[PDB]
């Protein structure tokens, strides 16, 4: 798997008497000099390999009918093999900082106690609790919002419930028609507001909102933002509104517009995570993370046949919360099902063991390379629950710049669509036709995944998060770096290409009892007759 020679080039691509044509010459000098960079930095590397892509296929695309392109395109190959070697050849130790992140309201005690967790076996890393100490109340704004969509949008409802198709997929229709007006009413009241004084805090113009439209109690919400504020303060909370230099321009709106206009914590989240690993290095993870298990320690504890891997993996941390109590309340559902015997068998190998180090196993040295993000992997995808980046590494930049690439593509067709339109259902269909008609093979999927943008958090099964800045610009970004590309969005590499990029498996438990709940956000029809049935059960 090491890269070809120029010599070696010479033989594949030899056709006998032709012309060394001015483009074939340049591809040859270039792999010359490739191979005279071995004191270069893996980037400067990468970089060499991907000029000389480049000018493989402006030989391809001048001479089509060559005889020496079946041996080129084999060779453009080698240079997505060679990009792995420099990969698995440059590791070297992250940064020792662990990132989280909370943002939007205030944090749960189960986020507390699972952070815990890692920053209990993690002496030699500084964890970093991401907060932004001007934004308390999305999540108060938000509720609010769809809490008045969904009692308007019952009183429609009133007469017409016994039957007929007065149904759960009309009633997430219609109340989504009130969600946008009331969206768009704050969303233009706060752009106002930011204009006249954009000195302005985003909490500030919130309770002002809150307080004029849905008759909120001031008191009440400053109060809430207090207790917000001196929880996160005593437990690692960094301010992202003290920190100076992270901040990305185009980055930073895209943040703002996820976090105050789309109310959207996770994509706000799925942004900041990334600018934070490329200014710090280091590991993140979502708060429903929990450290991976020492190997040895239920090693002789043998499977039973009928249970499966899933299972056995979510046995192993309810078996350690039973007998440890580490975050108390943790179930034990699944391993009270197994026979006394093997709860004996967990309970006894937890008896041996003092202290946490023994039972969950730190992080310690992880290496890495600049050219590389390791992520997370569920069900044979990846997922952005576990990252792991260098500060300042290439792939962090491919990342980010997916990021901005997309954003660019909706929010200059959404922008316009939202300007003109009387309602969520004109807006909608003039965003539709507006991706219509720039659609083409490579972008299409992405196209139709993000047509639903207006629908996400307030509807089922919406897939634009995935495809802005979740997942998939991760597997695009990693396309970018195996085909030398910077605009992958139509996906061709496979499950074991993008294994190359796997988080260290013994480092991780992502098969938690919040992570698995959290799974669950498959369809609620219940939300519809559980807010049906909130109207007969009162006083
Ligand atoms: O109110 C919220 C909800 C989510 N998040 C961030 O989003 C991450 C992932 O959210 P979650 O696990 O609920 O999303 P899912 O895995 O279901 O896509 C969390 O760890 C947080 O960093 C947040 O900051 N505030
Ligand atoms: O914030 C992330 C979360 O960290 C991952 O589990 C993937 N999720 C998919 C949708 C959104 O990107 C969200
Ligand atoms: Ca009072
Ligand atoms: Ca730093
Ligand atoms: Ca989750």
């Amino acid at each position: 798997m090491n890269l070809v020679n120029k010599a070696q080039l010479q033989k594949m691509a030899y056709v006998k008497f032709r012309i060394q044509e001015d483009e074939y010459v340049a591809i040859l000098n270039a792999l010359e000099e490739y191979h005279n960079m071995s004191e270069s930095s893996v980037v400067e590397k990468y970089l060499k390999l991907k000029d000389i892509n480049n000018l493989t296929d402006n030989y391809l695309n001048t001479y089509k009918k060559s005889g020496r392109n079946k041996a080129l395109k084999k060779f453009k190959e080698y240079l997505t093999m060679e990009v792995l070697e420099l990969k698995n050849n440059s590791l070297t130790p992250v940064e020792k900082n662990l990132h989280f992140i909370w943002i939007g309201g205030q944090i749960n005690d189960t986020a507390i106690n699972y952070i815990n967790q890692w920053k209990d076996v993690n002496s030699d890393y500084t964890v970093k609790v991401f907060y932004d100490s001007n934004a308390f109340l999305i999540n108060t704004l938000k509720k609010t919002i769809v809490e008045s969509a969904t009692n308007n949008t019952l009183e429609s409802f009133r007469e017409n419930l016994n039957d007929p198709e007065f149904d759960y997929n009309k009633f997430y229709r219609k109340r989504m028609e009130i969600i946008y007006d009331k969206q768009k009413h704050f969303i233009d009241y706060y752009k106002s507001q930011i204009e006249e004084n954009p000195e302005f805090i985003i909490d500030n113009i919130i309770k002002t909102y809150l307080s004029n439209e849905y008759s909120k109690d001031l008191e009440a919400l400053n109060k809430y933002i207090e207790e917000s504020l001196n929880k996160i303060t005593a437990n690692n909370g960094n301010d992202i509104r003290n920190l100076e230099k992270f901040a990305d321009e185009d980055l930073v709106r895209l943040y703002n517009q996820e976090l105050v206009e789309r109310w959207n914590l996770a994509a706000a989240s799925d942004i900041l995570r990334i600018s934070m690993l490329k200014e710090d290095g280091g590991v993140y993870l979502d708060v429903d993370m929990l450290p991976g298990i020492q190997p040895d320690l239920f090693k002789s504890i043998n499977k039973p046949d009928s249970i499966t891997n899933t299972s056995w993996e979510m046995i192993k941390l309810e078996a350690i919360m039973k007998y440890k109590e580490y975050i108390p309340g943790y179930t034990s559902k699944n391993f009270d099902m197994l026979d006394e015997e093997v709860q004996r068998s967990f309970e006894s190998a937890l008896s041996s063991k003092s202290d946490k180090s023994e039972i969950f196993l730190p992080l310690d040295d992880i290496k890495v390379s600049p050219l590389e993000v390791k992520i997370a992997f569920a069900n044979n995808s990846v997922i952005n629950q576990a990252l792991i980046s260098l500060k300042d590494s290439y792939c962090s930049d491919l990342v980010i710049n997916q990021i901005k690439n997309r954003y660019k593509i909706l929010n200059d067709n959404l922008n316009p669509s939202i300007n003109e339109g009387t309602d969520f259902n004109t807006t909608m269909k003039i965003f539709s036709d507006k991706l219509a008609s720039i659609s083409n093979e490579d972008n299409m999927m992405f196209m139709i995944k993000i047509t639903n943008y207006l629908k996400v958090g307030f509807a089922p099964d919406v897939r634009s998060t995935i495809n802005l800045s979740g997942p998939g610009v991760y597997t695009g970004a990693y396309q970018d770096l195996l085909m030398f590309k910077d605009n992958s969005t139509n996906i061709h590499l496979l499950e074991p290409e993008l294994r190359n990029f796997e988080f260290p498996k013994t480092k991780i438990s992502q098969l938690t009892e919040q992570e698995i709940t959290s799974l669950w956000s498959a369809r609620a029809k219940s939300q519809f007759e559980e807010y049906k049935k909130g109207y007969f059960e009162g006083a």
